[PDB]
């Protein structure tokens, strides 16, 4: 129903901060039912995927409480029905993370299996596997995941990743965390939202080492105590309002952030021909006007470019100087975006997991459609550059990636306003 | 929006009419803006693709007059607005058909250009092209596609199309009937409703020779005078209630369709144990209770296996004895219906354009979500052999493609049946 | 150990005839083993491919006439073995153009199943099928294909090729011409050697109906008589030479040629900038010194832009102002002239099927090698336009798809010489 | 012409085998000799054409090795003559660009010919030359020679990220940042052991290299190296290859002086075709027990994930396997040569891009093949192993150059393979 009108033009300047990541947000949320009591987690972020999240738990049972706007108490001891129903596992695909804690705190859980989603292939087999290393019987029957751990608890293992997944080494991680003797993950996601989860289990009293690295070690714990903490900055947002400045020439100080955790990031947008300066916790990127050049760019497990800011880029390189190469290796098929940029005038050409782009001067507006909730950033900010209105409908995609998109932006001298139907 | 609610197990048997093809009216009733008198097209399809079609007429002022059985007459000498509006063409991408026809007839036309497909990349840029090759001159502005001709109308041109397309050929055919000289198009698309198109045009006093091969000639003409005209049978529809037998291991014989186009579906039918005959005007498939046996397959314009029967395949090798490799060449990521037979208990494993069907001996009924206009038609199928019942969401999708698919199969014995909202 | 030196920089400037379809010639060849008498072949190309031929029906016990360069007289009547042996097949796969035949017209034949090619993946899985269905009894031992033909001979069938395959519609082509009945070869090859082979087996008294065409119907005679055919011209070599004519901005008059069966190729040169024009037997094109613009290129099955030019416009794009993208289908990594032309300055990017070439103003001599006898001729055109000399070693490739590529690059005045050792 | 192989399918293995030095550890070691200032020892070198190849490299330039004692080669580059590495000797081995780092950074300045198409797939070597120019480097490919000049005051350090994960692009940085002034940080850097080894080879020459192992390797720079001797790690894809030679055949085999940690992504694929499998501080253990394999799926990725340099060795596994497999591949998209030498073989494997769906059967049938690829080529020797009759293998060069006498070590395990000259 609601929609954004984008009028471009407007040169970015100002600063803004940060909200907690989105995917750290969630696996820490999840891992909240490993807890023996209350246990509060700060610097959430205002999105609906947060919001999601906080349902799954009001149908098992659980009564969140916000003691403060972007911080939840979790009290696991409430726990009723411990199932993950298909009615909201079908809107959120990550409502899967419940299914390792749910295990290895309370011995069962029956997880919907999730569906389709648009951006390509996402199986959870390797979810399932891994749990079944440390001895549970799962079936896959009626659209549920029904899972049980032996009697004893889970038992430590030996598992490894055959492809690297973010949320599969969460799942493992925090099953890991509870089971009996030492889990060892090979292979394992390497993203901070890992580590950020890791911090978290260890601030409770769990003994996991490895985290940022290929191998993760895990020394079961019988019990893990309560303990407040704060998520992590969200990496992609931090990046999109970096983009935001640079598409359209002007600059940005992006606040409560980390530099460290985007690296590939900076560097392909120093070689677009941006100046950037950074702090402990602050990044100010200034393009001083200029045009940027087209820039190369292939997606990959952290550290390397995030397939998240893959769309973006290719919204800076629509209005760049020459051709950029935009590749895909973890979706190959998410470019939905380019065929939508079509209509507001930018030059692409879409072959397999590649996307040519050819820099053209201006972007032209155009009505177009939203529908994923990291890529669809890349038609809020085409449109900041694009002669005249762009009105983006099915925003509620947005809404689930980013908070208050359009708040941030009007902070920083952008003409853009929401318009609900 | 309503669902479809089926309970598995039961084996087909009886016999249906195949109705008119959806992907040869919609060129066809596009073909009738180059009309100079009304023009009545037969056999129409009742289903939603043909009705969005008339509301496109009806934003130009055309008023088709609808009529009992299926059957509208045209006049388009009362067109009033020269416009296919974003608001239609966001909802079909098939409505850029009015484009050519437009151009060559009236002088000008302003078509929005295509958004974004979840099927996968499907540009426009061959259509345009060709358009331009006939002395148009073309920009795009707003979202659309500003049409216009010079003042002698447009002229004959060799034409050759890097990529075959079926769309593509129709837009470009159309245009050069009403175009001054000879039009000779290369490396044309082959598809049987292209060859429906050409004849439709004949019969208005057209003369379009070579329809069916790789290379079409058009001898440009000043006017085309009255015709009334049947559509031809829907060779998707056919195979699709083919395979709803042969999964079930049942029996079922299409009338009102032609067994001549659809080779490729046939022979891929006798591979998995298929007893089939074929008459002037039917086709009757017969498993004789037969677990099917598993099938290889690959996508590729027509005469070879068409990607719209790419779905409904892995829902027959799903329960099939073996493993099959179904491979798509024209759509690579067009494996969403796969994800959501994972619900149902199959075993796929999807890489790039290929999915790896294992064959399993039964099917488990669950909630799944359709996607894709004639894709998702492999859900319902897969619906017929599973253990319970299965709950189809987002049947409008399904609507698009298929003629009242639960009336049909209830004709067939099958337990389906429609729940409103 | 023969080797090119060639020196870049001169403009060509001149005209040459073009040799016999070296791809006609093999199948022609091979057909002549139907016959029931002394059948003779003209217009012979002069290439190392049909002398591996020719050392075949010698190994077969054959003894044909090589008095004449461009003919050879064959009397397959005189047939002592029935076997294509893995001393000659592991040199060139297209041996197995002698199998279909020799099946149909002697009951039987033991042909080496071909190994791999650098080339890409080439499995002949449709030949043996093809064969199978027409009721031929077909094993692979000791790495032959074992074939044998029923009593009473082959029966013709309908049968269905998955994918579009030349070889693979001859050798079906070849057998059902002398099988009992009716053969429908559907999704059939178009390319122009199979027409041009149809109407050879015609001339014999056969009866080959939509030879060029995506169905062939082949009503199969007892006997096939004596006919004196000349073949057709080489399409690939007519590219060639157009294309070394505009790498260099030169111009080139090709005689004995035929422009139909390239006007995939005679367009992409349009959109470079070279002027053409045409008759009924040559083709002249001219760049009048200018500097060619960057062309997108797609293979295909014919009449799509062939995959034996794909490396020849990589060339083009080399030199050419601008980025070109240039894609494979039919061979998705046929790049092996790609990195060696990256020894020559050339800047291509190359990614799964898809070279992302940015154009230079010149490129650089440098020692290559040869890998691909039709693809390595892009490193005899890049060597025309690089500054210096390039020494290009294991020629041998090129000898079996070009007619003595250097004495017809000195008519147009290149710097070209053939040193041995 | 050249040399041949004819093996006799049926007998399963039982046996044990000594594990040679890593090639692709020997290569980038050696090529870090020309760092150091001393007579510098390296051994545990493999005996394979390819070190005979980076030995012969080292001659053109103008130093000459001397075995210390049996296996243990001393370089001292003090000697060098020429600094150019031949296109005669980079176009037979593209791993000879592995002196382009270490001969700029040392010596000032290098001419290494750069690599042309290795038939395998896409190998650029752009990396290479942008870690090099991000350390002040002017570089220019000029007669198809990269003519690397560094500026004076030698190399500085700097932080290069790569695109793209490259095991022998983040080894030439290494090394050219080993000497360089300032520290350099290579980001998203190959986690190979091989890149390990490397590292410790040059900390014990007086080294500073941190983060080998894990995707961020920092450097400090120093003035010079000293001599120091140091033995190469054992080689990983031969522990593999000879692991599935015994589990191909139903048979077992010990792996002796390896290290089980620098495959764990091989030895879970064999588990998962049903292989009892032990381990120890430098040693494998494998055994079927005569049990037919069982059908895997897989998909090469860069280290830790299943190696590239295993994928043929695993299709010849699923070739006589139970069911249905998928092997896959991320890095060299269309390196299949194997999967038609087998079709020859009665293999059924359909490939379709990168993916080689393989369907097992009951065994296979001796035929005659070639090889074209120095690590993928073992598997046409795995698959003979258990084909019916005779298997002459043709080109074996090619299997000489990734393999240290492959048919005197399936000898050892009880495999009836014969060298032929003829
Ligand atoms: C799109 C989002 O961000 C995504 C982000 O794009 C991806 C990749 O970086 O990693 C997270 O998803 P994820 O954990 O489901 O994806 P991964 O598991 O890393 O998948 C990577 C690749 O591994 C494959 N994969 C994954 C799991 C599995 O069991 N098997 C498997 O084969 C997938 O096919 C995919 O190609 C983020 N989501 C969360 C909740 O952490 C989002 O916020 O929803
Ligand atoms: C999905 C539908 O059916 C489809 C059917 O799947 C396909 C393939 O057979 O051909 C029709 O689409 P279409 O005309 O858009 O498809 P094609 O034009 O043949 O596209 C084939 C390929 O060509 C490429 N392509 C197409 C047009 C173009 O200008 N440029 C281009 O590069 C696309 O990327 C695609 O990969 C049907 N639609 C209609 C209205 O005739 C539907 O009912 O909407
Ligand atoms: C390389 C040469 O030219 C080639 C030329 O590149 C191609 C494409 O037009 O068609 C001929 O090969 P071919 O007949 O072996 O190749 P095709 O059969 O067309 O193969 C096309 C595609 O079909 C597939 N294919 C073909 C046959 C088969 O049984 N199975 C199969 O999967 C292949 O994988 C391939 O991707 C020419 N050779 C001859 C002797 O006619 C040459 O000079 O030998
Ligand atoms: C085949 C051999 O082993 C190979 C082994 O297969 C591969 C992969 O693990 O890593 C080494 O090659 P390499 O270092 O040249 O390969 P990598 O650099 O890892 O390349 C991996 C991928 O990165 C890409 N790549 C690499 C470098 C570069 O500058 N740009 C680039 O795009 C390539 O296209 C390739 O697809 C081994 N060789 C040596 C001497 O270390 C051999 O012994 O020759
Ligand atoms: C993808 C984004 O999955 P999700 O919505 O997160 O469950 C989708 O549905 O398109
Ligand atoms: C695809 C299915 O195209 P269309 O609906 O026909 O315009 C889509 O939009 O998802
Ligand atoms: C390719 C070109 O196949 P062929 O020689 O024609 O059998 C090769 O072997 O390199
Ligand atoms: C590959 C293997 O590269 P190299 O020979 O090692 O330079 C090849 O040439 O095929
Ligand atoms: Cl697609
Ligand atoms: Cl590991
Ligand atoms: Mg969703
Ligand atoms: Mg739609
Ligand atoms: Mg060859
Ligand atoms: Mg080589």
């Amino acid at each position: 129903m609601d929609k954004l009108i984008i009028t471009g033009g407007a040169r970015l300047d100002g600063e803004i901060r940060i909200s907690g990541a989105k995917n750290a947000a969630l696996p820490i949320l999840a891992a909240t039912l490993l807890a023996d009591g209350p246990v509060t987690v700060g610097n959430l972020p205002h999105l609906h995927d947060i919001t999601t999240m906080i349902e799954l738990f009001g149908r098992m049972g659980i009564e969140p409480v916000i003691d403060e706007k972007l911080s939840v108490e979790i009290d696991p001891r409430t726990i009723k029905t411990l199932v993950a129903p298909y009615e909201l596992v079908k809107t959120m695909r990550a409502s899967i993370l419940v299914l390792g804690p749910m295990v290895a705190r309370f011995g069962e859980a029956e997880v919907a299996l999730p569906g389709g989603c648009a951006i390509g292939s996402r199986p959870v087999d390797l979810h399932i596997r891994g749990l079944e290393a440390m001895g549970a019987k799962i079936e896959v029957e009626g659209g549920y995941i029904k899972a049980k751990a032996p009697e004893g608890g889970l038992r430590g293992a030996h598992f490894f990743f055959d492809t690297v997944s973010v949320t599969g080494t969460e799942n493992i991680m925090m099953a890991a965390a509870l089971a009996k003797g030492r889990s060892v993950l090979q292979n394992a996601a390497r993203e901070p939202e890992v580590v950020d989860l890791a911090n978290f289990i260890n601030a409770m009293g769990g003994n996991i080492q490895g985290a940022g690295t290929d191998t993760i070690t895990i020394d079961g714990v019988e019990r893990l105590d309560s303990a407040n903490y704060r998520v992590m900055p969200d990496r992609i947002e931090t990046g999109t309002y970096l983009v935001a400045a640079a598409v359209t020439g002007g600059r940005v100080k992006v606040k409560d952030t980390d530099p460290t955790i985007l690296e590939a990031v900076l560097e392909k947008l120093k070689e677009a021909g941006a100046d950037i300066n950074t702090g402990e916790d602050w990044i100010e990127l200034d393009m001083h006007g200029k045009r940027p050049k087209a820039v190369n760019l292939r997606t990959a497990p952290y550290p390397a470019f995030p397939t998240d800011m893959q769309a973006q880029f290719i919204s800076l390189n629509a209005i760049a100087e020459g051709t950029g190469a935009v590749i895909e290796t973890i979706f190959e098929n998410r470019f939905m975006h380019v065929y939508e940029m079509h209509r507001m005038g930018a030059q692409i050409q879409v072959e397999g997991n590649t996307a040519i782009v050819t820099g053209v001067k201006a972007l032209k507006g155009a009505p177009v459609m939203a529908t994923d909730l990291r890529a669809s950033a890349s038609l809020v900010l085409s449109a900041l550059v694009a002669e005249g209105d762009t009105l983006i409908d099915r925003i509620y995609h947005i809404d689930r990636g980013y908070e208050c998109i359009e708040e941030k932006l009007q902070m920083l001298g952008a003409k853009i306003r929401r318009v609900p139907g």
